[PDB]
């Protein structure tokens, strides 16, 4: 049996669970399936990376570029201006999620276009990432390490910048063979300088689309019918939409922000909500029982 | 410029090179291309793993199973008998390489079939690999680590057993995201017990076939037109036959065995021959200049 009262990780004040009996039965399915049936599907920014440290706000992958030596103060201004106009739409309680889709597309397009203008070489991304303030959540070496040890598939599905994301995880020593990254990857010219972005835009609201466009990946894992999903938004709940078959799925959401406004929604929609929490210890503890 | 005389790794008595001026110009092409243009294509057994240690002969991936606790003394007797009869054909100087093809197919088929009979569970491969005497060549942590650091593609192309190979590299902590394994993978039944092998057999003589059947992989790496190839056989010289375009290719061959018989042949066909050598320091030194 699985008992949340007896897992110290589940006793933190940051752990919010609408339906503990349901959680216990899902975790029990995960335990019975073991390694052979498990796969992970996860967001990156604010999910595997920290939202804040030392009082201080931590960068998204996009912010890592926004804030680097290869970008003008003036470009950061315009980027900030974009964030202020478009974020107000992201968080507008009146528009439906489908009405926000055109606005999100324009935000990433406008802000990617501004970076493309700054002249960003592939060769410098190591340096930029190395001097950035990026932080992975506490317990990431254990998270990635247990999963590589048992060869658990990990599908990182991110609306960030893929080249940045991969450089963060590679420098942290956790970019193992079991980790597949699906993101917005940069397109470079003859001289290895950023000129555009590859494929179809991934943003916060269209992860359903990308999930279905990755049939290839998911069909190869037909037997991995037990899923743990991690995200930080409502949009992340779509990341498992392309999975061949589902026996048990556990959905864990980081609520980093807008706590009073979103808590009820997150509790209704994620199985486990993690309120202003900068570690992976609840997921690590589920893994410890499972693997 | 490149001078082999000024690289201490190239001064070992085990380093045999028919044509040093040509090697120098290939290494110079590699250096000019840097990380952006490089990819690695390599055998595993006796190439990344050692042929011998402490006087003692080291196991291939197949040997790891042959010799484990889940496999009988009588099974081993039959497997040894198979090795005797089919190895004599492998090393027969009168048959052509094409005439040996049917025999190789029979050998892998017969010896895999004997293992399938032993009842080998997926779950036990970790334990088996952990108590085996497998050894990676000296300098492998640096080999795999520089390559992951620079995100260099590594295509390990092995006639061994893929599940075994992958468990060796994962326990060694070197199975990074940059490493793709193409091998003979086990097919498991309902209970996670070996029942057969997936796809088309890879053996020592048909690596051309598998190299062309991996067009997907190679077309994604169109720009990685500089190749370092590593193997231990004549057959491994085909492992680059599927590469989109070739600008510079360096072929490095481990001659572990049959030294007097094969040396002239290896010297004529590999660029650098490494005679009874248990380390990756010559390749690591080329990487040091390149990356």
């Amino acid at each position: 049996a699985v008992h949340l009262k007896m897992m110290p990780e589940f006793q933190k004040s940051s752990v919010r669970i609408k339906n503990p009996t349901r959680v216990e039965e899902i975790i029990c399915g995960l335990i019975k399936g073991g390694a052979a049936k498990l796969q992970i599907i996860t967001d990156f920014d604010m999910t595997l990376s920290r939202f804040s440290y030392n009082g201080k706000r931590c960068p998204t992958c996009h912010n890592i570029i926004d804030n680097c030596k290869l970008v003008t103060d003036e470009c950061r201004r315009k980027l900030l201006q974009l964030k202020e106009q478009y974020y107000a739409i992201e968080v507008d309680p009146v528009l439906t999620v489908e009405e926000k889709f055109p606005y999100m597309v324009e935000w990433y397009t406008k802000s990617h276009g501004l970076l493309i203008e700054q002249g960003i070489p592939k060769a410098k991304l190591k340096e930029i990432v190395a001097d950035s303030d990026v932080m992975l959540k506490e317990g990431y070496e254990n998270f990635f390490g247990k999963l590589q040890q048992h060869g658990i598939p990990v599908f990182i599905f991110s609306a960030g910048i893929g080249d940045v994301l991969e450089e963060v995880i590679r420098q942290a020593g956790v970019y193992h063979s079991n980790v597949k990254v699906v993101s917005n990857f940069m397109d470079f010219d003859e001289n290895g300088v950023l000129k555009g972005f590859k494929g179809e835009l991934i943003h916060v609201f269209n992860k359903h689309d990308g999930a279905l466009k990755n049939t290839d990946y998911f069909s190869q894992l037909k037997d991995n019918s037990n899923i743990i999903l991690l995200g930080d938004s409502q949009g992340d709940l779509r990341m498992a939409d392309g999975v061949a078959n589902v026996e048990h799925i556990l959905k864990i959401g980081y609520l980093n922000d807008r706590v009073d406004e979103l808590l009820e929604k997150y509790m209704d929609s994620y199985d486990i909500v993690l309120v202003k929490e900068e570690s992976l210890e609840v997921v690590n503890s589920i893994l410890q029982k499972t693997l």
